[PDB]
């Protein structure tokens, strides 16, 4: 399997990247960075930090856009802290190291990946301004991508930013609907924020975000600490779940409904995932295999 | 005066290119293609067709995007024909050559031309999708451009009349909006479709688009036929006027108004645009030298 | 004058229909629906909407087919908006009530119609997939029809391009079936070139803009998208056919008699081979521009 | 197996019907007749004949259309005669009795069959005008058909009545291409005309269409005399092979290629076979078991 990830790396994106790095089956070919949880400038730095702690300081990184397609840029989100990832220290991890970054726009990079990578899967953990522009520039390139595993859009109503919306797609509703009307929805899988709240763990019942023994475990707990509080003491794996499902497939699926989606770019509900059942649409997951998600999360943080 | 054109090459886009080809104070640094009136593929073809009817094949041509950003593509084969260019036969013009194309995206290549090419200008006869996408990828690049000449809108200001439908901005209002909010409107001149409709000619009364003497006359005469007969027998310069002002500077304008354009990306009217008398806005031209414009129409069609 | 109607209900269709609802010498007997401007179900919805805004949906609405006869269902048509009817908010018309649709196929009901409804006329405002398939199954019935009024065709002969024509190019085999089965002599034809030649300039003409009632609202608010799409021009493609079909020769200034065939190969598949012929079609060339706009206005009282 | 027959009653059509009838395991639930070798008037008359000759006429008979879809009737050299089946005299068979036809139109009976009765199969021995119109009017119901067996085409160069195409498809290539593009080619099997020349019999060395005794032998012999003469003296039994495959499964097929097929709807080649090696396409049978074909031809005419 061969995968390309586009991320606005906050805490949970870094954790998801660790998921895909932990699995030897998974060949990460590029990482692409969009603004969201943290500023593009910080998201590059945060992905550097994670590739450093895991020790796979070899994958390429590309700087995409720093804004939405049409909608105006909003105020820097403090949801993930100043540095955008629990505000960790780079002397408290040894991540005080020159970073790595290419010379191609992540749009240019991902288009290249789509033209050249046989059986390329994408894992989209962020606002999709990149992939949307990528589709509009060279659609005949992007549509070669073997499959789309995307995180975003709270379709059951209740979300994170608005009363009933979702952060990543509200950040660029245009970017999302570009994706949904350009890439074939049958070949995409969608992890919604609602699936993130439905599998939300109690903070004092679960411990895999409070261990030590290696820098992976230290990372996990000190990065997840500040957001665990923002979800009112609960673990809302929005991106870790998108990643877990992407890389394991059918032992992550329990009941995922086939649906066609659309975005609402007009009215007060600018950012609502709206959905209509179809068998030739997206497979949006509604339940998880929770015990196995715990048991792989505990795997990657071992030192053995 | 160096210059880069973006085009949905149908009939007026074609003549507008010929305006910029006749005057040897212009250097077309390149031409960029966007699916607009016709499919993208046809737009590239027709760009070749006019460069060949001119005999200046050494201009590079670049593929772009095929649809507008979020809106459906909405080609108009009832107004421009099927090929996009009036359905003219190429064995009638010696235009059955293979097509010169470059291996780079117009978006990369415009970003590159903005960076490497001092005092460059741009004249946009199409939806602004390519330009928006380049402004999103490398805005620091495109904002080196010394001036934008764009064709779109249906302004009123001091005058009180708005008709119905403009093509270029009703097609990708997202693209127009990105442009209007990212490029300095004070560095922008605007030939409205209302400028076109107010500068109509009854094709009976003037003659500039039925003349026979060369290969460029035969080109313009049979290209313009269908859209002329579809616009009411009327010639409404919508693209030609863009080029006519974009090279002839302040020596082709009669009444220019300064308003702060604001594309409406929501509500009932998603194709319309708002504007208000702003000094730091765009250069919306209301009137132009109609008597001097027809003369360049005649003077490019020589032997 | 008893009259069955086939339509792929777009914006033009709807007001072509209202032409017929407003005439007390016309009795529409059925509406059959085809996938043309929008997918079939949108077409059923907008026929229900038109009948509702006019206020008498006791006229059964039959479903036809969702593709041309052999042509690859391609080229999604969003000219007429997503719902086929200019994207009208149903709350503005109170028409978000359930749909009327009969259980018979429009082809079979067509056939039962011509098999029982005497001096029945036909108005075809759409691709002729339905009409032609009935022609193959049961011609001996459909030929009982006393006249065909069809919209479609763009006789290339002016400078209008035949590439704005839609009805016939959408399913050109359908057109051939008809023009090589049903009498060209008992057939009147409003072309797309006819419809452009009788285009109004919008800015100068006002009949498609009023809000004294629910049909004025319906007309204006549905034609907005087609006008802006058509370059600020009103091209009564459908409505002209219904004008002619309802008002006979009183609606015609000029008309030729032309034998007609469909190209079905090569470069111009959906094009019209046309020849002067005593026993040909009554291809209309010009109508009475005034009494048209009169009737358009009158149906808004 | 429960089977629907669509036939343009010529000589071999009739004997293929006899095949579907000799098997106590293949129930006939309808016969939809349609203009082909002979006019509709004939094919109804002649289906009636085959029924009466065999003894079971309880099978409902419906009338399809009188024409092709778009193409005309062109040039017919009475390959099957004036009545379209060897011009037999019904007084030699006692078939001068009344004819049975139903009230419904063969397309409506067709779609109704496909809508209700289970695991239904189609065997088409004619121009596919009926099935084309029934697919257009109701694709969702014809798509309930479990399998299609069609005699048509000549994927190999030459033809039977065309230098390039085969009669059943050249006659209405529009309907042909309709069924090829609207019904799944993977649930379809094809008896090519070139399969009927390859698998042909030197009538000068084979006898199964020359037997006297019971009326089954009388019928087969006296119908097949003329069309054997017209076909150079060979026996090219297209429809009998089609029914051979449909009724008798894979032990009828020795070799087959799976090819995606398509209709030249243009040019000099109008009506011509088009194929391409495709695993999920169609199943064009190349070499049939010539031995068991003759066995079951002899089993039908047995005195028993
Ligand atoms: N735990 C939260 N409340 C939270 N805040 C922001 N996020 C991001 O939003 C998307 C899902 O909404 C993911 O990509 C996450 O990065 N999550
Ligand atoms: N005025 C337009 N925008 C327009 N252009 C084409 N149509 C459709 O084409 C048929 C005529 O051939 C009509 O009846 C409509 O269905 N409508
Ligand atoms: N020309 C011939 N040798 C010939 N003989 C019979 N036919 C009929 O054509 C189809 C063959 O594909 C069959 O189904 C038959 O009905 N044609
Ligand atoms: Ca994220
Ligand atoms: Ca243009
Ligand atoms: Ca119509
Ligand atoms: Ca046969």
């Amino acid at each position: 399997m061969k995968l390309w990830i586009d991320t606005d790396c906050g805490i949970d994106d870094a954790t998801a990247i660790l998921i895909c790095l932990a699995n030897p089956s998974i060949e990460i070919v590029g990482i692409s960075c969009i603004g969201g949880n943290a500023s593009l400038q910080n998201v590059i730095r945060n992905v550097n930090r994670t590739l450093k702690v895991w020790g796979k300081t070899d994958i390429p990184i590309f700087g995409g856009c720093q804004a939405p397609l049409v909608q105006p840029k909003m105020e820097i989100p403090h949801i993930h802290g100043g540095d955008g990832l629990g505000d960790i220290n780079d002397n408290d991890f040894g991540t005080n190291t020159p970073n790595k970054l290419e010379k191609e726009h992540a749009v240019n990079a991902l288009i290249h990946a789509a033209n050249t990578i046989e059986d390329l899967n994408i894992l989209c953990l962020a606002p999709l301004t990149n992939i949307a522009i990528a589709l509009s520039m060279a659609p005949e390139a992007i549509l070669k991508i073997k499959h789309f595993y995307i995180m975003g859009g709270a379709e059951n109503g209740k979300g994170n930013i608005t009363p009933y919306g979702e952060f990543n797609w509200r950040a660029d509703p245009e970017a999302a609907q570009i994706v949904l009307q350009t890439y074939p929805q049958y070949q995409t899988t969608i992890a919604s924020w609602t699936l993130a709240v439905f599998n939300s763990f109690n903070a004092n019942d679960y411990d895999f975000f409070n261990l030590d023994g290696n820098l992976v475990r230290r990372f996990i707990r000190e990065t997840w600490k500040p957001i665990i509080a923002f979800d009112g003491g609960r673990i809302c794996p929005a991106d870790p779940l998108a990643a877990f499902i992407a890389v394991y497939g059918d032992r992550a699926i329990k009941r995922a409904e086939r649906l066609h989606l659309s975005m609402v770019l007009e009215g007060e509900k600018l950012g609502m995932s709206l959905a209509e059942p179809d068998e030739k649409g997206c497979l949006v997951v509604k339940e998880c295999d929770a015990e196995l998600f715990v048991k792989i999360l505990r795997e990657l943080q071992d030192h053995q």
